[PDB]
DNA sequence: TCCATGCGCTGAC
DNA sequence: GTCAGCGCAATGG
């Protein structure tokens, strides 16, 4: 089994890689968290993400995206979803981000100093995504990847707070998955959406009236 | 092609 | 122990 901190692709789970809910994504090691976008440790980086719509900030292009920190919400009430009610810190999540960028860490935001010696960041992208985006998948999870972050800085979100932004780059042999190339390996290899054990047959009986 | 609301759960300290 | 949290197969206005 894979360690948790362990840096790059897991063996096993190739790009174009379905899965319906998050905690499968999780048992798969290809991102820890079931909830959290950011899978990190501060004193070390983050080792993977997940692009889901979950933030008004996020700018998804493909090979390229900005992503947003998270925090900076009010989730008192048992939350774990808000919208942004104050300024985000580089701190947790957003400092085991930034540490990946080939560049020591900057309070300010910084560079990197070649991008692709920088740590590796697994991308998986979820379809709660693609109501702002033609690259999220049309169901579930879709491991995207390896990406690296080519910069980060701070500046005042849509909604009026500060907010951490990260720019992620590609860095894959394998061909992007809603690529045509990357459609065409998908099928060759057979890959299809996986669904947690009974789930699909559970649903043929929910779907009963 | 909605939006708000809590809850169980797991990884990081 | 405490807290964070880009969920959700869920539930209600």
């Amino acid at each position: 089994h894979m360690p948790a901190n362990h840096f790059g692709p897991i063996p096993g789970v190739p790009v174009g890689t379905m899965w319906r809910f998050r905690v499968q994504v999780s048992e798969s090691g290809v991102h820890r968290p079931h909830v959290a976008g950011i899978h990190g440790r501060s004193n070390d980086g983050a080792y993977s993400l997940v692009l889901a719509g979950g933030y008004e900030d996020d700018v998804d292009n493909g090979n390229y995206f900005t992503y947003t920190g998270s925090g900076g919400r009010d989730l008192s009430g048992n939350k774990r979803t808000a919208g942004q009610s104050s300024d985000q810190k580089l701190t947790n999540n957003n400092r085991a981000l930034a540490l990946n960028c080939h560049s020591p860490i900057n309070e300010k935001g910084a560079e990197a100093e070649d991008w692709r010696q920088g740590k590796p960041v697994r991308v998986v992208r979820n379809m709660k995504g693609g109501k702002h985006s033609k690259y999220a998948p049309a169901e579930g999870n879709r491991y995207d990847g390896i990406y690296k972050v080519v910069k980060y800085w701070p500046e005042r979100g849509k909604s009026g707070f500060l907010v951490w932004r990260y720019l992620l780059r590609r860095d894959d042999t394998e061909p992007e998955p809603w690529t045509r190339e990357g459609k065409d390996r998908t099928r060759q290899l057979g890959l299809t959406m996986q669904y947690p054990e009974g789930y699909l047959e559970a649903l043929a009986n929910k779907e009963k009236s």
